[PDB]
């Protein structure tokens, strides 16, 4: 480690703690710097070269979190805990927790390159007819646009095949040195490292309770799709009481419906709400929906993208044919200067979703940029991940569709509302359970619930438990379908996400009071309400400097995350659904657990 970038001495006392505090700080900013610009370099080009320098700025973080670690263990370890300041408590008590750092150099430079070979695998992996497919954009488009049992079939067992069986062995290396490492921090496994950024000693209670109050609206919609996929591929392919098979929803996981919602629209004859196909004719690029975005944070004071996002963002998939993370992501430099967004935009309304998605953590690096850097995180994750949804929120109402440009006519009555609510069901709704799962799923491997042997047996009894959806061809423990989804290999938590479709709803409904907004909850457009900014803008200003609890509790006044929110946006077509299901005698649930579909019969 350069000698610039050691510890010195402070004294073993709160007030030496202080100035411990303020060095640390002061130092971690440019190791930040050069571990994320060497990831940077890698994710948008993805080369041997540029894994090795990423390892090596892997090492050097490592080797930093190391000295700075011992250090605060040397002065504080007996005496951190009964200090005074709350906020050193943790600007600190994160120190002395030293994470890979703990592991012996061999196993660093293990972990490091298993990360780095799992993040290659999937960023790479293509299904091959031989001409071959990637992820993104071929395989995606199949997944949502194609309805085609076969083709659809084709792709999800390429890709899940593909990224998947590789990954298996990796992965299985990876958690264990995980553990190893966590596991002299004082934590049982990494799991329970995870969980404890939330501070919340009922944490995994809570969010049961949370998801209970939301399963019926997610059994009610899950029926009324359920059927709407049976009158198009059948009694043989579809089963009304049982799972739906997991390639028919439009998305690789399942996780998002909304690429179905011509087969399950109510009112066809209402304005169509999903607005593709305008984007489309009218000659949206990928840079006109980062302008468009852009413009809704501005509407509301919170700050524009600087100059050097503009330059140093990569907004398309490049065409001299580089090989490219393509999965969306937000990035913050840790410089003050630098913050850039990488995505292979395609022209969707989802992706112009996504866009609002990945500019909110934009926004919040912003915002945060003058906090020392221990604290230039959400309140917790869930609140990051909330920040761009919350505003997407009041971009997809038809009426602010219609203000740009992309719904001609705007209607107010209660059929629009029904396609509006279904629609935006299919994106929030569907997701619950799979925001849910996939870090259950995750706990139990890093405790060891779910051995390798398990992996897959556990990943879809967790599937089927909450999704209600079943493999369309048979799987055993050869393949490894968590692996298939990027945030399993990239070891990014998920839980978050979950969190964040919740406290979304919390955060819009907060935000539409403060801009004066009197109508339903799911047509409030807090567009240029400067007053809703501002209370935003509270948020976003105080990074990670105070508990979640009581930031919540000022902007939306409760500290806790409430499911009360989202049901009363949904309330008008939670009802319709129900009065739906019940009339077309729907059965709620798939209690044929163990059924799935047959092969097609010329399978491939
Ligand atoms: C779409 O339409 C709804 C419904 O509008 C109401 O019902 C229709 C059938 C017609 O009778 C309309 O003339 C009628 O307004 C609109 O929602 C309604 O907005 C008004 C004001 O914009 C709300 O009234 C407010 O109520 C608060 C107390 O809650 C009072 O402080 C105020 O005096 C204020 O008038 C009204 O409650 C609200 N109705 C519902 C269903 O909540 C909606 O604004 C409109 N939206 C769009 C996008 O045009
Ligand atoms: C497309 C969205 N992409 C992610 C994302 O942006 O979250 C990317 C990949 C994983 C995290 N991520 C980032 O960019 C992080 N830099 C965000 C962040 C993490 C910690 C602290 C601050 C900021 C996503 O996966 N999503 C979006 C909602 C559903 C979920 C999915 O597609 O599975
Ligand atoms: C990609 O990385 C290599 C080194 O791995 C570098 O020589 C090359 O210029 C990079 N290409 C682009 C277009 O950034
Ligand atoms: C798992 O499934 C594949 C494909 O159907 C098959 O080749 C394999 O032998 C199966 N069994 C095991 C133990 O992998
Ligand atoms: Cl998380
Ligand atoms: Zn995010």
């Amino acid at each position: 480690l350069d000698p610039g970038l050691q510890p010195g001495q402070f004294s073993a006392d709160e007030a030496g703690a202080q100035l411990f505090a303020q060095s640390y700080q002061s130092s971690a900013e440019q190791v930040l710097f050069q571990s994320v610009a060497a990831s940077w370099a890698h994710d948008t080009n993805i080369t041997a070269e540029n894994a090795r320098r990423q390892e090596e700025a892997a090492l050097l973080s490592q080797e930093f979190a190391e000295a700075w670690g011992q250090k605060a263990k040397e002065l504080y370890e007996p005496i951190w805990q009964q200090f005074t300041d709350p906020q050193l408590r943790r600007i600190i008590g994160a120190v002395r927790t030293l994470g890979s750092a703990n592991l012996p150099l061999a196993k660093r430079q293990q972990y490091n390159a298993l990360l780095s070979q799992m993040s290659r695998i999937y960023s790479t992996a293509k299904v091959c007819l031989a001409t071959c497919w990637s992820l993104d954009p071929d395989l995606t488009n199949i997944l949502a646009s194609s309805r085609s049992y076969a083709m659809l079939l084709f792709a999800w067992e390429g890709w899940h095949n593909a990224a998947g069986i590789p990954l298996k062995p990796l992965y299985e290396d990876f958690t264990a040195l995980s553990n190893e490492a966590y596991k002299q921090d004082g934590f049982t496994d990494t799991g329970a490292y995870w969980r404890s950024w939330y501070n919340s000693p009922t944490f995994e209670d809570d969010l049961e309770h949370l998801y209970q109050q939301l399963e019926p609206l997610y059994l009610n919609l899950h029926a009324f799709v359920r059927r709407a996929l049976h009158r198009r591929y059948g009694d043989r392919y579809i089963n009304l009481r049982g799972p739906i098979p997991a390639h028919l929803l439009g998305d690789m996981w399942a996780q998002s419906w909304e690429n179905i919602y011509d087969m399950v629209v109510p009112f066809p004859d209402k304005p169509n709400l999903d607005v593709t196909s305008t984007m489309l004719q009218q000659g949206w690029q990928a840079t006109h929906m980062f302008r468009v975005a852009e413009e809704f944070f501005t509407s509301l004071e919170l700050s524009p993208m600087p100059p050097e996002f503009w330059e140093g963002s990569m907004l398309e998939k490049p065409a001299d044919g580089r090989e490219v993370v393509c999965h969306a992501s937000a990035w913050d430099f840790y410089n003050r200067k630098d913050f850039r967004i990488k995505q292979c935009t395609r022209v969707t309304m989802d992706q112009l979703s996504t866009v609002h998605h990945e500019m909110g953590h934009i926004q919040y690096y912003l915002q945060y940029k003058d906090l020392p850097v221990s604290l230039r995180r959400g309140a917790n994750p869930g609140f990051h991940e909330a920040i761009g949804d919350v505003l997407a929120l009041s971009v997809s109402t038809p009426e602010h569709l219609h203000k740009i440009g992309l719904l001609d006519r705007v209607t107010n009555d209660t059929e629009s509302d029904i396609n509006y609510l279904l629609k935006m069901a299919l994106e929030k709704i569907a997701f619950l359970p799979f925001g849910y799962l996939v870090d259950q799923w995750r706990w139990g491997v890093f405790s060891g619930r779910t051995p390798p042997s398990r992996y897959n047996f556990d990943w879809w009894y967790l599937r089927t438990k909450y999704q209600g959806i079943c493999p369309p061809v048979t799987r055993n423990e050869t393949h490894f379908d968590a692996g298939a989804k990027f945030h399993v290999p990239n070891v990014t938590p998920y839980i978050r996400y979950f969190v964040s479709f919740v406290l979304q709803f919390q955060f819009h409904e907060a935000l539409c009071k403060e801009a004066g907004y009197e109508g339903p909850l799911h047509q409030c457009d807090i567009y240029r309400s400067t007053k809703a900014g501002a209370k935003l803008r509270k948020v976003l200003r105080a990074g990670s400097s105070r508990p979640w609890q009581e930031v919540l509790k000022d902007m939306v006044g409760l500290d806790a995350l409430d499911a009360q929110p989202l049901l009363k946006y949904f309330q008008l077509v939670t009802q319709w659904l129900q009065e739906q299901n019940q009339q077309n005698g729907e059965v709620l649930g798939w209690p044929e657990y163990q059924w799935h579909p047959p092969l097609p019969d010329n399978y491939p």
